[PDB]
């Protein structure tokens, strides 16, 4: 019985540098507990969308000071469709490459929508041994793929199919990383710690915005339901403070202050700070490059 | 430890004729069995949209004959805003009349959206110790509440609040099923059982419809995956037939042979045909007219 | 041995519909438990501004549906300086006539500002032998100096000093009453449990609402501090669900719903209905037309 | 049990040489009974205002009769928005340099408010397993932004974030050591001596400035309060001698003066002897360039 | 070994009313105690100067209502040498008419200076068998007598002899009550109580402004000293909030303001409470017509 | 019990030849019984105005024929504001030099008003555990501080305060060292014995003239009151000669003669010779260079 933990990035366009922000002070944390990056302390990464860019990176085990850097410095260009995904699509390869997701150092979980089906699909690594056809893919794709809603983005075609954002049906991250433990991992629920570093976002398309943030939230109470009989094992950083805040780069300054409070905030709770005085942890890939099994 | 079960009558529009006749057709075996209702062989009754109306029917103790009898002879008229209410008001009145949601003979979970706060509510009998404001409702209102949605009725104000309908966010009411028989009933799962009398539905619109569809299909594949464990302790009555089928009043015909059918498949199946020969299940009302706790 | 429990009405002018909405709700259970008011099961109770119209007519005996007729029927008008004093105080007389502070049925705490001495000063029933001048002042005078700030109302001469609003430098009223727990009553703080009914606020000026709400949340997180030892022994019963909200009639609509629904969230929770499933609290006057002592 | 000492210093403005004053004179003490400075016999330093330049400068081990040069020679200069905080800066990297928050030889709490957000912040030194962001600011920035008040300084940006002076909001230093010492040092009130060497302070800045006064007597009063049942265990060094003073070099005399005789008369009580008289404390730094835990 | 109380009236002028209000607000605690007046529950008065004129009144039993109205209503026509006292004479023979100073209820002690000889002198009541002239004297002209300053009012000629007003020397009449009930009635200082009712006063005249306020202070260190033995044997009830407040009718709302504040704060105290708690006090005369012994 | 010996040296100007006179006639008998110097036979030496100046040079080891000296050859010169104070200075500097008041081999209190704040200050030998600051000073400054009244001398601004003559509120020495011996010491008033070597001074001025001398008399009555029940306790060496006497070189042999006819009277009484029959006191300093404790 060790702590099975998982890394829910929940986000939504360019609030996203609150969830880098967030990420750069607990890395320091992992760090100086002696761990080489903020993936070595988690089982599993989930994330939706934006998250999904951030999740990957993660881990991929990209230094969390360029995930940050993408939000400050190349945020206004990247967050026909309203956009063209042309710059997102340079800096992820400038970032990853030719990597396949096999390649990852964590395993993660990157829900999204097949709108040629319509229907949900999980792009997920060998953590399994019947997860046998994600792991072949181009994190480039995957990236591009999770974060491409309509009116945000053209739909990214993977390979013979076309595939929306993540955030419209699994818009929380974190019941996708606790249902993963449940039936992928076998875990018993006593022993999973869920950490959901998420933000809140800012007539048709009002009925839209309704359902998607009732969605999230019903999908929100259910993970923290589940996971009242044991305390604190489900903690989500959240800038909670923003919505009690009396008063774009002064939006950046806003962003940044709530992540550095918020992970201040996190780290003065000894089980958030548990999290990462661990010994590194162990991964069994089932295919791919990395095959341990 | 005996078997908790529970059924989520899942069910959209008109193809509820889907749904009242495999109610009817497994009212047979409860009566054969010995029952006064198909609402004394289940624990809790868990449905969104339609369902929500023939679920507060079958807990009420309406006989499924009249549930039919509104699908066939009312089912034109009743299913501004596309539709006026005052057909299934009339005939919901006609059914219930003044009853408070705490009159009902069978815990029933219906969930629906506060379009105010808009966020994700659930109307339950008081069952628990904890539910002790929803059991004052008047059926009609809850009724009216949960068959509301945008486009197809309006929104229901049954207190201070405006409610609309419930399978907008909640598509799939046997997640709401297994999670209540989880955090409100204090059950293992290993004693759940989930009877699932659902059915299949008939630029922005299109991807309206495919979120909606999207996420219906993630909550019961979630609850397909808790539930494979434990052989046959979750079956849904689908027509899967209607699919396979080579070939309003004709559509009427579709439907009720279609559910003769789906019934007569599920009740050659002896696990099935075990939710009906049990000793009449008590009940434990925690607050309103029926208090036993 | 016996819970020491306390009201903290936190409320500041049209959003007081708030505070009044929640306890209507929270009476409804006080009455489904056998009390005459909700000012029978708890040991004290602090106001500050309209907090405090509320904090005395809960604790003189009148009914709620009262307290709230003020706020959705006379809010407009009550809520030279912006509002002459007169309509709050003919409704005000029309509650409590010509009765004297020591006619009260609960001990209360009404804190508020000597603007001649400019001093912080408390109203106080008689419950400690050491308060024997404020239980002689009239209830009307006493409500008409706690709701009365610079810019809204003009000073209130109680007698020969002039008093300003209460919500200038006690804006929490849950650190009054933990303090006079502390003090007063000789109660050790792990038998005192705080159940919190505020609500929140809606280049001078930028600045003195700048310092009273940091004021506010300093006294409050030093409650919050105070009372972490124990478990769930400090309650706020706060519109948390308003800044979560995606969406003068209107506001009068959200404010009861967002209070209706805040009073439904804390009813589920088991430690929040132990505050009304007690013995009637007995009281011990100790000067004044009822002293006991 | 051994006594946990703290110095709540109290210092607004020009009035500040007498804060500097009195603390020469109780140093004096200090090395007569053999320690190193006067930080060696206080467990935790509380400071708002200039207060906090002083109780930076006294725990990190500055000799008072420099924090006296500066009020004496250099008060004019330092004590757009009516001052460059130019001055001040000089003087301080004079006195410190490029040293962090966490090279303190005495842990010290500076309240101060979070104008981006508008809610309180305290800086502390790493003295609880809890505290881990805020050893690594420059003493400097700190020391700019607690004294740093609209309409006396401009706001100092630490960081990502904008600071206004602690002295708004927690203008009473002896409530911030109380709490400290019961919520993060687990002392019991007994154990706990407070002395606070403060000052008096010299239509709409009408009001607020009637408001600061209101809030920094009801924190006093508090504090005098909860140490009321031990005797003599909270004394403030305040002086009472001007208010019947029958009667800006001399200024600087007065001042100097008062602060003399206030210390000749502290030093006459062998309660404010018995803090000096003692063996040197021993630090526990749970983090930063000291850390022995 | 009963408690020897001392009433020691200080005061001086105008600001007289503050002492007539801390008496009005300390006899209501008498009556509701049970006694006649707020001269029977003390052993012993000592007033010096306006502090004698209301000592007088207090021993005499006039109602203090009227010595309050005197200082509302005659206050500025009464406070050649500036003030002819034709209308103190008429206040006064309206009061007394033509009493001698042994019909007092209550021992007093005036402090007062014969100008002829140039001396101190006390007009005492014969309240020890060495005590046989001064009850012989008109209340009137001992009224007259102390409260007769140079630059004030004419000396005073009750015989032969001129007399000054006795605030000149005996400026505290605190002092002269420890010194009699320590010579004339032999009593153990531990049972001596002395609640002292004073205020603060509002080249050659700045000299003997200093000189007589730093005789009343010398006087008052010794009383005080002389009584820290005994906790609580000596409380003054001074407008040292006054001094504190951070703001002639306005005046006299001042006045009378910082009167009922400080008898509030007095009464909160419980040794104050204890002076009017006891049985009515038994006087001996050993002269004059009340002859007891 | 032995018997607590006080010398208390009254005088004003050059009639201190009398109390030099009658010094240097004691010293014959402290010398014949074996003592060093007359300040051997005292536990304390209280002097103001002149007084204070010899109370020095008794308690420093001054032999008394140069404090007789000091008047009948540097009088007239010593004895802007009348007076240079620069051929005082320099006989002191020529006596004491750069010695401390913690250098004196008797406890002595010198009385002293603070100009500044215009408040009584006495300075003291460090005789008690609560006496640190006063040790310190020049005994020069002290006794240009002593004996400095205006319209006599220029205000001596010892340190950052000035101080002006002591005579001018502690007009008898003797109060003040009852006092001391009282508060200090905590000698019981039986083991006191006080022997004041005194002497008689010779329209405003007339007013301050005669209240410094009312209030010389009546503290030397109160004095005299608490010394009656202890027989020859208190003596006083008064030139009550001078004003029988039937009849400035002739003013030098009058005072002159009248002393050594006063201290041939004081001799005379047993009382006063066993003043100086006893072995040599020990002193217990508390802090200084002469610290025994
Ligand atoms: N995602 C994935 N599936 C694979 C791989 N190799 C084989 N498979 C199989 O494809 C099946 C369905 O693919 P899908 O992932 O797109 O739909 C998934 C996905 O839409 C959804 N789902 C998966 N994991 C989830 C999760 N952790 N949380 C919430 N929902 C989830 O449940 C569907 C069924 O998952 P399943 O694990 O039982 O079967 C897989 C799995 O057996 C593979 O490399 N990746
Ligand atoms: N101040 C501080 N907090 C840290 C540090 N590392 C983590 N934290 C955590 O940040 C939380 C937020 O602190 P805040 O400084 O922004 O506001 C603080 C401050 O506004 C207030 N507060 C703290 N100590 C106080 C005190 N002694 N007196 C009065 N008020 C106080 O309570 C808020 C929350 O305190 P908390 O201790 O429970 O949690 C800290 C603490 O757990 C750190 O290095 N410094
Ligand atoms: N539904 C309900 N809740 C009540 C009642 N009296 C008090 N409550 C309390 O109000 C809280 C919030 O009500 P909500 O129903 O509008 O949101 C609910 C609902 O949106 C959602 N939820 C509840 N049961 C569910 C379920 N079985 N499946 C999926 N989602 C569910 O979780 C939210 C919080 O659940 P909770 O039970 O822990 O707290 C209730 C509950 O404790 C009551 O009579 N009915
Ligand atoms: N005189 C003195 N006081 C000191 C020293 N170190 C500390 N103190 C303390 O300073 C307090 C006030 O000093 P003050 O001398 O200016 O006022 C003194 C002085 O004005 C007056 N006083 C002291 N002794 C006296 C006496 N014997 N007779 C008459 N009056 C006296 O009482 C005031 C307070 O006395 P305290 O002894 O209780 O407190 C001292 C004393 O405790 C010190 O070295 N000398
Ligand atoms: N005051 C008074 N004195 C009387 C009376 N009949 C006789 N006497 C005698 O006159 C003597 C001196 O008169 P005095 O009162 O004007 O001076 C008094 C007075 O100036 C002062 N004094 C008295 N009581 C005091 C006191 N309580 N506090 C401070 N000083 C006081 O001490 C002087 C001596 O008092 P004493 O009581 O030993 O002797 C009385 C006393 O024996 C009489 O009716 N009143
Ligand atoms: N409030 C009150 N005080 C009375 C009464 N009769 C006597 N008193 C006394 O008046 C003193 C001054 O009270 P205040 O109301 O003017 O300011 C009070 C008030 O400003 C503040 N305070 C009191 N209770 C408080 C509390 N529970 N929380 C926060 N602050 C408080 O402390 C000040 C002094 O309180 P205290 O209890 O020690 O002494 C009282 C109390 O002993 C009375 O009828 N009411």
């Amino acid at each position: 019985m060790e702590k099975f933990q998982i890394l829910a990035l929940s986000g939504g366009g360019y609030r996203g540098l609150f969830t880098a922000t967030v990420l750069k002070e607990l890395e320091q944390e992992a760090k100086e507990n002696g761990h080489d990056s903020i993936a070595d302390c988690f089982d599993l990464i989930t994330g939706t969308s934006v998250g999904g860019i951030v999740a990957l990176a993660i881990a991929y085990g990209i230094k969390v000071e360029a995930i940050v850097d993408l939000f400050k410095s190349h945020g206004d260009k990247i967050f026909g469709s309203k956009y063209s995904n042309e710059s997102l699509k340079t800096v992820l390869e400038e970032w990853f490459g030719d990597s396949i997701l096999g390649d990852l150092k964590c395993p993660v979980v990157i829900p999204t929508i097949d709108f040629t089906r319509g229907s949900p699909v999980t792009l997920k690594t060998p953590h399994n041994p019947n997860l046998k056809r994600d792991w072949k893919l181009k994190i480039v794709d995957v990236a591009l793929a999770t974060s491409a809603a309509p009116t945000y983005f053209p739909r990214h075609p993977i390979g013979p199919n076309e595939y929306v954002a993540g955030g419209l049906f699994a818009n929380d991250p974190s019941l996708i990383g606790l249902h993963e433990a449940d039936y992928m991992f076998k875990k018993n629920i006593q022993d999973v710690h869920i950490l959901s570093i998420g933000t809140l976002s800012s007539a048709a398309p009002n009925i839209i915005d309704l359902v998607l943030s009732s969605q999230q939230q019903f999908m929100e109470q259910m993970v923290k339901h589940r996971m009242e009989p044991f305390p604190n094992q489900f903690y989500k950083i959240d800038e909670q403070i923003v919505q009690a805040s009396a008063q774009s780069d002064a939006a950046k300054q806003v962003l940044e202050g709530n992540g550095i409070q918020s992970a201040k905030v996190a780290l003065g709770k000894d089980f958030i700070r548990n999290y990462f005085n661990q010994p590194s942890r162990k991964r069994e890939w089932f295919d791919g490059p990395q095959k341990n099994v």
